[PDB]
RNA sequence: GCCGGGCGCGGUGGCGCGCGCCUGUAGUCCCAGCUACUCGGGAGGCUGAGGCAGGAGGAUCGCUUCGCUAUGCC
């Protein structure tokens, strides 16, 4: 798929956060990454998330060096971009 | 040989396909065409892949529920 660092991914999740406002759903999926580019080296400390609307869909890898970097980004995207629910 | 799958709607005689919904792998991009006919063509990555039968777990399709008694010639 398309695999894209962490500024331009988290910028197309906005993309997708936008345009499935009116109609359409965001899945976004996070799992343990081990590093395999091969059909069964087995890395221990990368994260995988892909976030896709059906059509058009993105691909990251976390790792130690990245990761107190991006969660706050990710938080903060998160909290923009997901809108639009019950106050009580 | 493999590189998503399924549900509903729609088009096509048919394939490819468009829309909405749900759900995966470490593991896809582009161009719209093939012309009575079961995946049209191009460019990339991989060695294991395909089919059958059971089991638990998601969104959905079809069914539903007249007696008692009280102050008293104090």
């Amino acid at each position: 798929m398309v695999l894209l660092e962490s500024e331009q991914f988290l910028t197309e999740l906005t993309r997708l956060f936008q345009k499935c406002r009116t109609s359409g759903s965001v899945y976004i999926t996070l799992k343990k990454y081990d590093g395999r580019t091969k059909p069964i080296e087995p890395a221990d400390n990368k994260c995988l998330l892909r976030a896709t609307d059906g059509k058009k869909k993105i691909s990251t890898v976390v790792s130690s060096k990245e990761v107190n970097k991006f969660q706050m980004a990710y938080s903060n995207l998160l909290r923009a971009n997901m809108d639009g629910l019950k106050k009580r």
